[PDB]
This record gives C-alpha cells, sequence and structure tokens, in this order.
C-alpha cells in the first residue's frame, strides 16, 4: 500500500523508479533529434509513473489524463536536473548538449531555452539533491491534472487518494531536509522554495505546448499513452 | 527594511494593504442583451489594475526593488492576482464567479463567449478547493503576495540583479514563515502545517496555468504595439 510507506521507503521507491538516461539518435533537424528523443523517453516515463507509489491504484482514464497534462513538465524537470552542473547549457542527452545560440535556430525556442537555463541555475544555487528532485517530479505527475478532471463518486475517490499521496511526498520532502540537518524554519522555507519552482515549470510547459502546437500527426498523444498504459497480463 | 517584520506585523500589513472591491460599470436599467461581458470584464480589470499597483507598493519589500523590477513583477503577475481575487470572493457562492457584487456569473453565461467556459470551470474548481480547505483571509493575502513576488522572479547578470533576486527570495521566505505561523495559531500540528503549506503552494501552480490560458484566450481576440511594461510605467504617471 502506497499510504503505509515510510518517508525512507518512499524516497527509496522513487529512486528505484528512476528511468534511464537516453542518448540522442552536425545539426540535422535539431527538432527531429529532440522529438525522437522525447518519443523514446515517453515509453520509459510510462514505466516510471507506474512505479510512483499510488499511481497504479488510479483508473486507466485518470492515469492517461495525468500523463497527458504533465508529460512536458516531467521532461523539462529532467532536462533542468541533468543540466544543473552545466551552466549556460541544456543537456538534452549526454550527446546533445546545446547552448542558447543553438536555440536561436528554431523560432520561439530561445525564450523557452532562457527559462530552462534559469531554472537550472536556481536548482544549482539551491544545491538541489537527487532525493528532492525525484519527489518534485512525482508531485508534478500527481498534481498537474488533478484540478482539470468529471466529478463522479469514483472521480471524487480518485482525487482524495491523490491528495493523500501528495501529503506523503510532502512528508518525505520534509523528512529529507530534517535528515540533512536544516532547522524547521529552513525546512519550511526550502519546501516553499522548491514548490514555487513547480509554478515556473508549469509556465514553461504551457509555452512549450504553444510552441510545439504552432508547428503543424494522426496519432494523438492521448491515444498514444492509453495504448502504452493499457498493458495486458500475458507476459508474466 | 521588510526583513525585520514579525509574522503578525507582516500579516497585519498585508491586511491593511487590501484593495477595495470594485463594481461593474453597469446601466442597471438597461437590458443585459446590449452588453458584451468581455467589455464589462475589461473595464473592471482596468480599474482594478490601478488599485493593484497601490496594493503592490504596500507589500513589504516591493518598493525596495528598482522601478524596472517592480514593473516586471506586475507584468508577469497581474492576471494571476486578478484570478486569485475572483476565486477568493467567489468562495461563498458555489458554482458561480463573483467578478463584482453586481456581476455574478455561472458556467452557462460563461458559455456565451467562445473560449471562456474552459477558464470558468477551472476558476470554479479552484474556488471549490479553497472552500474545502477553509482558506482564511490571512492565508489568502499571503498567497497573493507570493504570486506578486514569485511569478517574474526567474524571467529578469549584474551584481544588482543577483542582489535584487536575493532580496525577493528573503521576503518570500518571510511570507512562508508567516503562513506557518498562522497555521500554528490555528492549532495545526507540525505535520499538518507543512502539508497545508504544500497544498496551498501547489494551487499556485494551477493559478499560473489558468493565467497562461487566459492570456492565450485574450490574444486570440485582440491583435498591443505599446508593450505592457511601458503601459505599467505610464499608469504610475497617470494616477500617482
Ligand atoms: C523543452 C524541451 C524539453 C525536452 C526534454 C527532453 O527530455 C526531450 C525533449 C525536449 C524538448 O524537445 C521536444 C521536441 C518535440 C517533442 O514532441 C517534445 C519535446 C523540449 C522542447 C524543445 C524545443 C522546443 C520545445 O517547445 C520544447
Ligand atoms: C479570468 C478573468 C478574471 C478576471 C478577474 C477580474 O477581477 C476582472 C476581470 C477578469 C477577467 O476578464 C478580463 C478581461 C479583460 C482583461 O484584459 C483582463 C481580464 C478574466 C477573464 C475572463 C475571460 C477571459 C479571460 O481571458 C480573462
Amino acid at each position: 500500500l502506497a499510504l503505509s510507506l515510510t518517508a525512507d521507503q518512499m524516497v527509496s521507491a522513487l529512486l528505484d523508479a528512476e528511468p534511464p538516461i537516453l542518448y540522442s539518435e552536425s545539426e540535422a533537424s535539431m527538432m527531429g533529434l529532440l522529438t525522437n528523443l522525447a518519443d523514446r523517453e515517453l515509453v520509459h516515463m510510462i514505466n516510471w509513473a507506474k512505479r510512483v507509489p499510488g499511481f497504479v491504484d488510479l483508473t486507466l482514464h485518470d492515469q492517461v489524463h495525468l500523463l497527458e497534462c504533465a508529460w512536458l513538465e516531467i521532461l523539462m524537470i529532467g532536462l533542468v536536473w541533468r543540466s544543473m552542473e552545466h551552466p549556460g547549457k541544456l543537456l538534452f542527452a549526454p550527446n546533445l548538449l546545446l547552448d542558447r545560440n543553438q536555440g536561436k535556430c528554431v523560432e520561439g525556442m530561445v525564450e523557452i531555452f532562457d527559462m530552462l537555463l534559469a531554472t537550472s541555475s536556481r536548482f544549482r544555487m539551491m544545491n538541489l539533491q537527487g532525493e528532492e528532485f525525484v519527489c518534485l517530479k512525482s508531485i508534478i505527475l500527481l498534481n498537474s491534472g488533478v484540478y482539470t478532471f468529471s466529478s463522479t463518486l469514483k472521480s471524487l475517490e480518485e482525487k482524495d487518494h491523490i491528495h493523500r499521496v501528495l501529503d506523503k511526498i510532502t512528508d518525505t520532502l520534509i523528512h529529507l531536509m530534517a535528515k540533512a540537518g536544516l532547522t524547521l524554519q529552513q525546512q519550511h522555507q526550502r519546501l516553499a522554495q522548491l514548490l514555487l519552482i513547480l509554478s515556473h515549470i508549469r509556465h514553461m510547459s504551457n509555452k512549450g505546448m504553444e510552441h510545439l502546437y504552432s508547428m503543424k500527426n494522426v496519432v494523438p498523444l492521448y491515444d498514444l499513452l492509453l495504448e502504452m498504459l493499457d498493458a495486458h497480463r500475458l507476459h508474466a
């Protein structure tokens, strides 16, 4: 049960859940390379989400909805995390490290680039830890769709569960900071600082979607995710 | 310097800073037919903007920033601030958005403007969420000031720039402390305090989202040569 895990068991489950770092397939279509990278990461994000404690307790519908809302925020927070020790650069993959003026190739990409670097600098200033990072990523998964669901009794029960798991991750975040020797005030301050960054990740994702949907296939992402989440039980 | 206020002094100063509740400019003898909602909401929003500027200048730490940084923070945050206000004053009216005391709308009347009902539904749910959390006015004013200080903080490398960011974050830390204090006085346990802080701050990300979609919806309508930065500066000259 996801709600009976301790803070240490929670951190431990999220670390264990971490997806692998994938590699990119001169400047070809840089958008080609990045889209191919994202598509391959999506698969591993599905496996990952299924290991976030609480997630597989939800309906298939709500699982898809959550990933459809959060997929870019999740990709972005991973990017920001990887790029943390590389100032002025975004490590999309170990073999695809781009700087600002490489961004000025796709129109509109520069604005998003600058925002991503700034978040990465912020994580670096705060010395964000891996254990904290995985907590934030899981919050993104669980939080980003919750407000834009139906309100059936089933749907109400689903929303209550999500808020219990989010409360457990908060618990876990606080436990980490205490385990790291911060004061209670410092803990509350750091918790606030990190959750406010989630607002900026949401903002970037929204601008990202605008940018991506400005470039005009017959395979909608919803359908894509459903197909991937809706696994059979034949391969035991 | 704002860094030396207590929680109650911070709480009290924000309460003191609260803007008034404006009304919709209404010919109430006139039919509702010959009256576009968007016009009413635009005129309401413009008049609120003036008061928002007055409020912002009384948020502790705000006037310590440069004029350039004050304008930028308001530039990024103004619609979120309008939204959180609408959500707060809509709490006691389930399924309805109190834009002004003489302008209460439901989802149906939202449907009259093309891409509006998406945003109404989102705003309604935010209002429902605040109602189920029993959000206090003391907490509300803290959240509203966090939006002001946080929303443009990443979109500003001069020595002054770093110092300015640094200052904004010290004040945010101060308002965080104030929120925890208020939850302590309400009788919440330490666990319950940090959970509630989290829950409240996670709602800020949904308010940002709604703000982003509101902006898409507004620019799908009107296409300003005069940038918003210039207008926010000019307003400070027009009415101050
Ligand atoms: C911001 C961002 C982060 C990414 C992180 C990844 O781990 C992988 C790809 C990323 C990525 O490119 C994508 C390209 C196509 C697509 O369907 C999904 C992502 C972007 C990105 C790049 C340029 C423009 C844009 O709006 C968004
Ligand atoms: C969401 C919202 C909240 C408002 C809160 C207020 O206190 C006053 C007006 C509001 C308001 O209408 C506006 C109209 C013009 C404009 O320049 C700013 C706001 C909206 C709103 C409504 C429908 C579409 C949209 O994009 C935005």
